[PDB]
Formats: structure tokens, sequence, C-alpha cells
């Protein structure tokens, strides 16, 4: 279930991570405005630059945190605050966010593996309510 997913994704947190945010480049292009610096770039050589291997593996660890801490795919307050108020995000919508989940879960859909993909995507709903109650537009 959720929880094993957990362990599942951290068990090769990089290579997910990459592969799941290079999924929600590619479905939702214009959401490569908020990164300039991966404008024209082919999977491959996003996966080359030492930044997006960084800045994604990051972005999975706090998630997978974020999902660790969660009750019944439901987030910690706490949690969405500190996304809200992270300054990496000040331009951010929760519509950025549920593109993420979006992807993530069709990733999962579409793997072999038996995620609980219907879990993620409750996760995903639940973390953006708690990040719109934290005042994220
Ligand atoms: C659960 C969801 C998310 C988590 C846990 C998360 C977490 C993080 C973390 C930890 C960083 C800092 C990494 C570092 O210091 O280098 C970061 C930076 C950033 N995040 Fe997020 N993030 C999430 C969703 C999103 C979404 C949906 C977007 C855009 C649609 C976004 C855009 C960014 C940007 C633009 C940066 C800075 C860019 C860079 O220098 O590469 N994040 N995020």
């Amino acid at each position: 279930g959720f929880k094993q997913d957990i362990a599942t994704l951290r068990g090769d947190l990089r290579t997910y991570a990459q592969d799941i945010f290079l999924a929600f480049l590619n479905k939702y292009p214009d959401e490569k405005r908020n990164f300039k610096n991966y404008v024209g770039k082919s999977d491959q050589e996003l996966k080359s630059m030492a930044k997006f291997g960084d800045h994604t593996e990051k972005v999975f660890n706090l998630m997978m945190e974020v999902a660790d801490r969660a009750t019944d795919c439901v987030p910690l307050a706490s949690d969405a605050s500190t996304l809200v108020q992270m300054k990496q995000h000040s331009g951010l919508t929760t519509g950025n966010f549920e593109k993420l989940f979006v992807a993530l879960v069709e990733y999962m859909r579409a793997s072999g593996q038996s995620f609980d993909s219907q879990s993620w995507d409750r996760f995903g709903k639940n973390l953006v309510s708690a990040l719109s109650s934290a005042g994220m537009k």
C-alpha cells in the first residue's frame, strides 16, 4: 500500500525522482516556465546536469517525508505550511502541484509494479487541499 510504496520509492529515489519529474515536465511542457535552465534539453541531457539531479532528488526526499508523516494519506498542516512558505515556491499555485501528482499517478499506473496509485492520487488531492488551507493560491 501507500507506506510500502514510500519504501519502494526510497529504495531507488534518485531514479524514481528523475523519471517522475521528467514525466511531469513532458506531460505539461508549459510547466518548464518555472524552470528556465531545463528548456531545450532532452531527458538524457537533463539527467546529466548535476542541478537537475540535485534539485529533483531533494524534492522527492521531502515528498517522501511528507508522505511518511501523513495519516491515511492526509499530510500534516505543518508540512503544507512549509511547502507554501518555501521561497523557491513563491511563484506556485496548487495547480502546479496537482499536475505533479497527476503525472506521478500516471507514472505509477503505467509501471509494471503494484503501486497503490489510488492512495497517491488521494495523497495528491489532500496535499493540494492542505496547501490551499495554508494559503497557496
Ligand atoms: C510535494 C511536492 C513538492 C515538494 C515536496 C517540493 C520540494 C522542494 C524542495 C525540497 C526544493 C529545494 C531543493 C533545493 O534546495 O535545491 C524545491 C525547489 C523548487 N521547487 Fe519544489 N517541491 C514540490 C513541488 C513543486 C512543484 C509542483 C513545482 C512547480 C510546478 C515546484 C517548483 C520548485 C522550484 C522551481 C524550485 C527551485 C528550482 C531550482 O533551483 O531547481 N515544486 N522544491
